[PDB]
């Protein structure tokens, strides 16, 4: 690993989704190959969610990636890919590659619901979206083309709506904080950053350290009634029959799942994967095969750490070994290093000999001895107890950046010392325009948490700065993003 | 449904697959929604091979959909989709959405083989793939997008590459008759027939006597050594530093299953889904109604009826009931028959009375009345004899139109009266395209697949090929016909 996280982060991330083997650099701009290594994470993540989606109700789908021009224009135009050409031939009308399918679902729905009886509408899709994206695009964080679902639901009342929107959101923040051990901030985005055609957004936001940065990490949005009027998605009403439109919300999150976890959790010597995502969790080395290792010898220790391989796998445990006469141990526990496996299982001739053997940390790098016998009871212990260590360890680095404030002056002070900051704010628009602009890269607004840190007092509680509403209206958390 | 197999049969196809509600037809010509049931039969199929594929040890990954000129530039020309423009803004390059991903993966392949220590790689991706078709397009057979899995693989020796391609093979052939409940013939393709790039090609045939037609349901290729000869995907030989090209295979699967499925298996009533990838295997419908609804009897039939189906979901068999009050049993009943619901139960209040519920397959309409105790037993085991009613009628309809002939003459009229035929062949293409003349979307009789199990020796003695003109070395029999 060639680069440190602290002094150059663009390439210390570079560094380790080549050396951990999840990217290759790809020639079209922007996108990127996916190798085994990442696409088992995302694949973790997708099944937790859609068995905890499927479980709820919603069905799966599948819209074309083409959306006619027709379709699509009834503006983010500048991010769409457009065929225009069927090898030389030239085409009548130009298609649109996909960048979310509001546009392609929606009629469909108006042609669904025939009757109130219709209602609810809950599908889903996994698939992959292309936007031209013409911010800089980082490989899982914004690529052109991501993977991603999305979900789209049509209710009767308002309340299925408003209860499905957070049902959602809880599903998110469980994704990043069980499944990747990372802190979040469940909120609402304010009147400027809210999804346009909605209603009202709810977001689920992550703070990287190193960038001074925080991220979206998901969004679950209540369209309320906009689109069902654009798209005349409607049905009668059963009893004093006349023209309803339904509820509707969307709801989506992609591969950048994965580049926030790297940037949370990977040290100066490669990945460090959450136990509960990781590929492979346990990976055995084999060590004391010198060079008088009589061939035998080493027959048994092969064959007691394929063994123990296994009965990990039948508690459950996703172990390999690595055993490749070609490679030195040490140069093994590198290569594992840079994989971030969870831990490292070291089984040599003297560990043989007492029954045991010893595992290491990759958070931490802590060794710790266990007799075979405990093999199935120590090993999901220290799985749950690595994704514990890992979260902690972001979440305190996230308190320890999240600062608290009524004043413009301490809030600037804060801002520039690498941290979020908490205040007081109307949520007028302008006044966001004015902090973000005052603030130069400025400070834009991340979202009003579910949590607020007081109850505001009216009589006394004012805006975080000059102009606005003056009233505060809540407490809104702000800093730099990507 | 208005209009029927027999007579109409793309009218008739059109009707079953939208008001079985499986498909939305879509303002892009060639492109259609997948509605949540025919996407749940994609699902139960995909996640079956996958399974096996990961179990055998063959990895996952996912390139871009996009594909840089160049790498494709390194005959299907005017199938390629181009996006040239990013909104307003024309772009540098421009690219294509993917095809295939051969011209991008084995680059890549070439990076990674960088010794004979990191082999083999057997790669898979699940993705969707876009070709502009110069046929004319059918919602499952042929779409414009499809989606897929194909799966690449290279290995040092030429004996791993021909044991996965047949294994490979072997599964393909198992998720159309342990899966689907269709009769495949397993064969090598012909020359002509043959994957361009490969060295041979296997493939899984299937027969829709509707049509009269044939079609690939999949394919596994032995690429052998002519691709990691373009990628120059070499690696050293261990006892002898000498450079040595891998081996490779590509296999995939599509879409494709889920028409062959309708096109074989639906009657004139709608679709009859198999019960293996069926969404829905078992609906639960009620049979009180009108002005006897004395609530409390609602109440306790609903409550029942919910009861049965739990006990059956617990015991493993996708089972829902339909308790929507708007409609009646019998618009109930015709609705999941044109699902193409394997199993309808009835149950009523008399059936209440005695613990028992009726059973009706949608195969036959054959009703079997069931004790509320056995069910648990009774109803996989109907499943069972449900899907292989299914496949063993389909087999007798394959049985009852592949024929054989040595004679072109009666090769002719078979054909001509709507069935497949076995006869001798040379293996020549000139010939073979001979033979696709001599019979006339492809109105020609075209080389199906040689058939893994031959009927009899093609001897030399005597044995010529089928036509009149050709160099009759009679190399082996081939199956013909029309196809898709
Ligand atoms: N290019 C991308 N790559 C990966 N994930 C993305 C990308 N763009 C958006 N997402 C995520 O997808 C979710 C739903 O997308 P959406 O809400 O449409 O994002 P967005 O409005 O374009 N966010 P932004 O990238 O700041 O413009 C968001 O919560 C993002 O976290
Ligand atoms: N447009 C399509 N839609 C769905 N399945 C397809 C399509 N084209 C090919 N297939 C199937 O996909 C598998 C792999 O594709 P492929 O090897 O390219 O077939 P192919 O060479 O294109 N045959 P052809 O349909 O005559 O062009 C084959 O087994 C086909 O049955
Ligand atoms: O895509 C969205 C809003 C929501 N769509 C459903 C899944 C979850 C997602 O947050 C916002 N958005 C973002 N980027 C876009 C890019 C283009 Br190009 C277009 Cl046309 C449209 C959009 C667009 O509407
Ligand atoms: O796509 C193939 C061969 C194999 N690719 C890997 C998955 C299994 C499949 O049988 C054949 N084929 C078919 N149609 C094509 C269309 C275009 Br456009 C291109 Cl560039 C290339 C192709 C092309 O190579
Ligand atoms: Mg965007
Ligand atoms: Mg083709
Ligand atoms: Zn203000
Ligand atoms: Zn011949």
């Amino acid at each position: 690993l060639e680069a440190t996280k602290e002094d150059n982060l663009p390439d210390w991330y570079s560094q380790v989704i080549t050396k951990g083997e999840m990217i290759e650099y790809y020639d079209v701009s922007g996108c990127y190959i996916l190798r085994h290594w990442s696409f088992a994470i995302w694949k973790a993540i997708r099944n937790w969610f859609d068995a905890e989606i499927t479980r709820l109700g919603v069905k799966e789908c599948y819209f074309p990636i083409f959306v006619s021009r027709a379709a699509l224009e009834r503006d983010f135009a500048p991010e769409v890919a457009w065929v225009t050409k069927s090898g030389d031939s030239e085409l009548a009308e130009p298609i649109a590659v996909r960048p979310t399918s509001e546009t392609v679902m929606y009629p469909a729905y108006a042609k669904w619901i025939q009757s109130y009886r219709d209602l609810p509408i809950r599908l889903n899709q996994w698939n992959n979206v292309v936007r031209w994206e013409f911010k800089h695009p980082q490989p899982f964080l914004r690529t052109r083309e991501f993977l991603w679902q999305e979900g789209h639901t049509a209710f009767a009342t308002q309340k299925e709506a408003d209860e499905e929107v957070l049902t959602i959101l809880d599903l998110y923040a469980k994704v990043y904080t069980d499944l990747l051990a990372i802190p979040v901030v469940k909120g609402r985005k304010t009147e400027k950053e809210k999804f346009a055609g909605g209603d009202y957004t709810t977001t689920v936001e992550a703070y990287i350290s190193a960038s001074g940065r925080a991220i979206q990490g998901a969004t679950s949005h209540h369209l309320g009634q906009n689109f069902s009027r654009m798209f005349d998605i409607v049905y009668e009403h059963p009893e004093t029959k006349e023209k309803e439109y339904v509820f509707q919300n969307s709801w989506g999150i992609t591969t950048r799942t994965i580049g926030v976890m790297i940037m949370v959790h990977a040290d100066n010597q490669g990945l460090v994967l959450p136990p509960r995502v990781a590929c492979i969790q346990v990976v055995i080395v084999p060590c004391g095969i010198t060079a008088t290792t009589t061939d035998d010898e080493r027959r048994r220790l092969y064959e007691s750490c394929r063994e123990l391989e296994q009965t990990f796998v039948k508690a459950g445990i996703r172990c390999e070994g690595d055993y490749r006469d070609n490679y030195s141990p040490g140069w093994k526990y590198n290569h594992w290093e840079l994989k971030g496996v969870p831990v490292r299982i070291e089984l040599g001739f003297k560990d043989l000999q007492n029954d045991q053997f010893v595992a290491v940390r990759r958070d931490n790098g802590a060794k710790q001895t266990i007799k075979r016998a405990q093999a199935t009871v120590e090993m999901p212990k220290l799985l749950e107890t690595i994704h514990t260590s890992m979260y902690e360890r972001a979440e305190r680095d996230l308190q320890s950046h999240t600062k608290l404030t009524k004043q413009w002056a301490e809030f600037l002070q804060f801002l520039e010392t690498k941290n979020i900051i908490m205040a007081p704010f109307c949520g007028e628009i302008s006044c966001e325009d004015r902090i973000k602009a005052e603030s130069a890269m400025g400070a834009k607004s991340l979202c009003i948490p579910f949590e607020q840190p007081a109850k505001i007092d009216p009589k006394v509680d004012k805006c975080v700065h000059p102009a606005c509403g003056r009233v505060a209206k809540f407490y809104t958390l702000f800093g730099r993003s990507y």
